[PDB]
């Protein structure tokens, strides 16, 4: 049987893609394991590394921020993880190898929450969760800022990618896109499906 701990205990060992050789601490994710709302990010940074936790560091900062100040949630109120477990050298974004690799811990977390929402945060996880869908992905800029429904298994999940928090720390015009992102993400939490 799976279990959100079963995959926990087994990304902290895992070794399944030379990724763990860099590593303090594998990132299996954290939050509520019935989360109406899962964000996916790329992969580890340094902080989260370090701490063994998903966005610690400035973006996920600026995530928590806007989870607490727009959506009105708490993280231990959601799901945060990554399409990448394990922090890629020389601030280098995963491999594909890396991403087929981690890609099927992913894989389980959802198969297990299945979250109302996925927001895909960049452009790795979402070009991964796309690929899952069969939706068509061009790129993150022409993708981002609205919803896909994503028919899975008995539900419905509602998928909506975002820029990075990352890419929105030093560009002003970035963060406001992001915020509205992150406020159409609140109506589509609050709002009955009809
Ligand atoms: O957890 C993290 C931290 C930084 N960037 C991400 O994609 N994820
Ligand atoms: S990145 Fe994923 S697959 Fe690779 S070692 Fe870390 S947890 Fe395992």
């Amino acid at each position: 049987m799976d279990s959100l701990e079963k995959i926990k205990e087994e990304v902290i060992s895992c070794k399944k893609c030379k990724l763990w050789q860099f590593r303090t601490n594998a990132v299996p994710g954290e939050g509520y394991p019935k989360a109406e709302i899962m964000f996916v990010g790329e992969a580890p940074g340094e902080n989260e590394d370090k701490e063994g936790r998903p966005f610690v560091g400035a973006a996920g900062k600026l995530l928590t921020q806007m989870i607490k100040e727009i959506l009105g949630l708490e993280r231990d109120q959601v799901f945060i993880t990554n399409v990448v477990k394990c922090r890629p050298p020389n601030n280098r974004d995963p491999e594909e190898d890396e991403i087929t690799a981690c890609s099927p811990y992913l894989d389980r977390q959802i198969d297990i929450i299945m979250p109302k929402i996925i927001v895909t945060l960049g452009r790795h996880s979402t070009k991964y969760i796309f690929s899952k869908m069969g939706e068509n992905f061009s790129s993150i800029t022409k993708v981002r800022g609205k919803s896909y429904v994503w028919k899975y298994k008995e539900k419905e999940i509602i998928v909506f990618p975002t820029y990075h928090p990352a890419a929105a720390l030093y560009n002003p015009n970035l963060r406001k896109i992001l915020e509205e992102d992150f406020k159409k993400i609140r109506e589509l939490a609050i709002t009955p499906k009809r």
